[PDB]
């Protein structure tokens, strides 16, 4: 599995390089003369190039077979006129209505045969023939019209793939799954294995006898080998959609192209990692998550951007300046957050800032969704901070931030797409329990006790790490399993967790003791869990450890520990319930290495009040000040290190005060003392120097 | 109504009778060197019995009209030369893919017509006639092939019936039920008068105007004498569903037959009691609840299992060794509940104990169920239990338990499975109160005391008992109601609880006061119900009794009481609820008997706190020991009374201490002292001793 070559949007011609500043631009919900307005104040806020078309179609071809590009062009220009660049859409996200009421075979189907209708968006089914035929259509049309326009920098090729059409049940569905499953395991009898068919009257004579995962009565139980290759299917399928459009883009008008993913730390509609492979540059869309999350979710996500850009710099394609239109209660951002959200993102390498959306929509599902020019107007708190932000974004590329990287870590934070779908079974030890949230966990205990983590994909280079997490890894394949083994012999440190490595690639259980291929690794054997919660009177609902930290939703059964191994931590509990004494936290010397395994969800909480030993235990320094956990340090430098920058985060409700250890450049909410080289960030507040 | 002539599987030739020990057992899960090592693991564990091809259809018949059975002849002749005998299945629980794709028309349909399909089980309906025909044609073919095989000791007629597939709304289910109605009642006037069909214009003309209670919008509210035929309709189409498999088999092939049950304290999918008259044994599937009702809950299922066998011998053909796949959070047993559990069934009756399942299952949907092989394998503190208990049950046949029949209480607690279907019904005063609960309440409320409750069918002889529990027992029939007044008038003891006698068994209201077929029974009038919760701010959510008892979710207002009769306890509340000073509890003097009324849901608290009152008032004799509800004392016998066999189980998270009436047999979590003749028994222990 190779990378495409990297390619970035280059400047207009008599442009210098620039941090890539500002938005999706709708032009066409709006009267031409709101154009002319909207180009003025995209120069005042420092705005260098908008993405556009992205849900044009039903303009661009208002009926089939005519185009209208006029507008378009027009508008294309006025930017351009202005020094303006265009990310330009193929225009394909959404078909019109004169589409599907032509050919309804387009719309996707539910689970139970319901067919999806217009009135939203993305209505249409990934293994479409004909809705293939007329996204390719209007690809080159697009190409053909747009490949010599020197405004024109980028392609943004439909719009955020699977978000609502990941999962179609139609018979175009059913015939590609087939053809799917036989390219991937060759022969029938290779299914029938991998799915387990033997249980419950399930094996196939032939490819034909494979069918989606269709409504089988709600609660009941379906093949789980099968579910797991359908989300596996569903978004190859929509990965090869996406290539074709590429592909057909390309051939007429090569430029750097994208499409825009969902990389959040809950977000697994798509193999995100796999898509990375495809893309000239990874671009991403990620809106905040409410309450004491904000921050570190953020980040993390904008971390793990970075890792499936394999430290490449990367392109933030949206975000919001405030509240968003799809949660059921729509927070809005506090003071100073526009700024520091943005500067996460850009810490974590991005070299491109963007918004959805340039002008709040008046009407329509999205008009409640925040924009940088809000219903208010430009005489608003978020167009000035827009405004600042894009003079700040200026200043950082003049001293010298473009195509330097996000630093390297100690610490690799695995995740893995597949492992996240395997713990969606309904029939798992407990659905409290999802692959995504331990990763998260430890990367907000590590930066609690001051350490900035990579966080890696699977495929990525995680064994090249001084220390590495395996955070309820479900999965471990032969291959992954056989790289923790080599990794931790030769001298690598490890942290394992309950729920890692519990079956392989096929979700075939690793037997003889959890985790069943790397139980000498971690030196523990496991004969069974403990899930925890509160769903009926007298049930357990949590574990005392004897290092201060409370377990809840799950431990582990830890019957030995090995010779090389020692406990670190034990449960606390009533003796009937056989965990009093328990080992709960242990670590192992497994040829040159160790490894670490924490055999119960202690949260983001327990694991930074358990860490300051294991860190100590595994070898890995951290900062001896008390103060470590308040900011988030981010760096970012060039390989020879000439240029090299720090981004400080405030990640408390206090005051927080830093040493200044070079020239302070960009401060908001934060104040400078240039006397006692010192500064002190508000909450919300972020300070960047450069070395 | 009449039982079958009891049947019990009897000994392969040569051996003596054994409590029948084992499980069931998937060899074509795995490759068939795997199959050597079970039968030795098996004769380890003094495992005597297992049931197997419950689910091997696509084995068996691979292809239509294609039978492949070397396989389990070979498995059956391993396991029969091992000592091991073989419950066999018809193999006919749930279809290959081939059959379901070459005929769509037998897979179930929703209520909303979206269809079932197969990725899971048991997709079929109960009234198809395809379905019936392959049905039949497997069962003759099983029956054939194995009607001389001297290792095959039963019949395992398909598996759980209706566990998925008790509602169908095809039109083969609409023609069955109106066929139903017509053999119910003989005339469509009859059917619109027990439905009420004069409310909301849904008289019928005819028999084709019935239909299934289909999708009428969500929320709104069908039709409940419908609703409840329904219900009887769907367990009566599988009744004769098993009926017909059963003698398909017992023609070729006479042996003792079962099909296995799910009865515990909440699952009302067959009327259980009903098809107990068609099974040659009863057999039993099931799983602990959660938390602190798990020991109780489970005792009390194993009691109503024993009811509905009328005290013969009954089959425990599965339960788990620990944690299932199915609920939201699977929690594992504790240390000692593996033989606890298991002899908690032995205690209630069972001659059979067995487990889903042998071996754990490493792929498919039931991977995350235990077993007694787990994923770890024989070293493993389960299969250690495994064998601990195989050794236990030898030595209890060897001291004369087998036959032995549980003793008749003092007490029987009526249960229904038709009050619980009319208490679903979602406009009934309150969603909260089923019939369900109230039984399960005066069970645990009754042990507290120091009584063991038999748990008696409604169609069985309560009315035998020294004293009677009506528990909201939503339904009085004619039949019923005639049952009641003379049993109570001639001297018997009973209890009647709030949402007894509501209705008949059509749901047409007894007027003129509830309980309108019984108020001088009980001595009491109630002109209307006060349901209670916490559903809005300010609403009543709870009613103190003088007695120091609580009342929740259910009063009833009673506005007379009988010369007859007094007031045990009142209620205290508010004056402007009307209930401050009202009665709650009572007693009445009916003939030579009495009869108390429990206005209100008191819960298993309350009715423990207000038993000792009314024990006494309805000379119920009890212990006068202060520790008399610490454990569960429950007792075996022959006819004569020369096998008695006491089994003594600690209810509660102390040390139990008892005395220690006979010889010890078994002990787990529990230590005698043969000086002073006592045990004291660790939480989740138990002894058994004969006198």
């Amino acid at each position: 599995m190779e990378h495409r070559a990297f390619k970035w949007p280059q400047p207009l011609a008599g442009n210098k390089p620039r941090i890539w500043y500002g938005g999706d631009y709708n032009p066409d919900q709006w009267p031409e003369e709101v154009w002319d307005e909207d180009v003025a104040l995209m120069q005042q806020a420092g705005v260098n190039l908008v993405s556009v078309a992205i849900f044009s179609w039903a303009k661009l071809e208002p009926e089939e077979g005519v185009y209208d590009f006029d507008w378009l062009d027009r508008v294309i220009d006025k930017l351009g006129k202005a020094g303006i660049a265009v990310d330009l859409a193929s225009g394909t996200a959404s078909p019109p209505m004169w589409m599907t009421q032509a050919h309804p075979e387009i719309l996707w189907v539910d689970y139970r045969g319901d067919v999806c209708q217009p009135g939203a968006r993305q209505h249409w089914r990934a293994t479409s023939p004909v809705f293939l035929d007329y996204a390719l259509n209007l690809c080159r049309k697009m190409a053909e019209h747009y490949k010599d326009n020197p405004y024109v920098v980028s392609w943004h090729v439909s719009n955020e793939y699977g978000c609502h059409n990941r999962f179609d049940y139609s018979e175009d569905a059913e015939r590609a799954f087939q053809k799917w499953c036989e390219k991937k395991y060759g022969t029938i009898d290779a299914v029938n294995d991998a799915w387990g068919t033997a249980f419950w009257a399930q094996r196939m004579n032939n490819f034909s006898e494979i069918i989606p995962p269709r409504f089988i009565g709600d609660g009941n139980f379906m093949n789980p080998g099968k579910l797991l290759d359908w989300k596996r299917f569903s978004s190859d399928a929509l990965l090869d959609f996406y290539k074709a459009e590429r592909d057909a883009l390309l051939e007429i008008a090569p430029k750097p192209q994208t499409t825009n993913f969902m990389v959040s730390a809950g977000c697994t509609v798509l193999d995100y990692d796999k898509w990375g492979h495809d893309v000239d540059f990874v671009s991403n869309d990620h809106y905040f998550s409410p309450g004491e999350a904000h921050f570190d979710e953020m980040a993390y996500a904008a971390c793990l951007t970075d890792g499936i850009a394999r430290k490449n710099p990367w392109f933030l394609m949206e975000h919001s300046t405030s509240a968003v239109n799809w949660r059921p209660t729509n927070y809005r951002l506090e003071p100073g957050e526009l700024v520091r959200d943005s500067l996460a993102h850009l810490a974590m390498g991005a070299d491109a800032i963007c918004y959805f959306q340039w002008r709040q929509s008046k009407a329509g599902a999205e008009k409640w969704h925040s924009a940088m020019v809000p219903h208010a107007g430009p005489d608003s708190q978020i167009f000035r901070d827009v405004c600042e932000l894009g003079a700040d974004l200026n200043k950082l590329a003049d001293e010298g931030l473009l195509s330097t990287k996000l630093v390297k870590s100690k610490v690799a934070i695995v995740f893995d797409y597949e492992s996240q779908w395997a713990t969606e079974h309904t029939a798992t030890p407990t659905q409290e329990v999802r692959h995504w949230t331990e990763p998260l966990d430890w990367f907000r205990a590590l930066a609690d006790n001051g350490l900035t983590a990579d966080v890696v994909p699977v495929r990525g280079p995680w064994d090249e790490y001084e220390a590495v997490v395996l955070p309820s890894l479900a999965i471990l394949s032969e291959q992954t399993t056989r790289r923790v083994r080599e990794y931790v012999a030769n001298g690598g440190k490890l942290f394992v967790t309950y729920y890692t490595g519990l079956v392989d690639d096929r979700d075939h259980v690793w037997l003889g003791g959890y985790p069943g291929s790397i139980r000498d690794v971690v030196g523990v054997r496991v004969e069974e869990f403990a899930p925890m919660g509160t769903d009926a009177p007298g049930t357990m609902d949590h574990l005392d450890l004897d290092n201060g930290t409370v377990a809840h939703d799950f431990a582990d059964v830890i019957t030995s520990v090995a010779d090389t191994a020692h406990v670190v931590a034990s449960f606390k509990a009533d003796k009937w319930t056989g965990f009093d004494g328990a080992p709960a936290i242990t670590v192992n010397d497994f040829g040159d290495g160790k490894a670490a395994y924490v055999g119960a969800r202690l949260g983001r909480e327990g694991l930074a009040k358990s860490l300051p030993a294991l860190l100590e235990e595994l070898g890995i320094e951290t900062s001896a000040e008390d103060d470590r956990g308040e900011v988030l340090r981010v760096e970012r430098a060039d390989e020879t290190g000439e240029n090299h920058f720090v981004f400080l985060f405030n990640r408390t409700h206090d005051v927080a005060v830093v040493d200044v250890e070079g020239e302070p450049l960009v401060a908001s909410l934060a104040q400078v003392n240039e006397s006692e080289h010192t500064a002190a960030i508000q909450p919300n507040g972020v300070l960047v120097v450069k070395l």
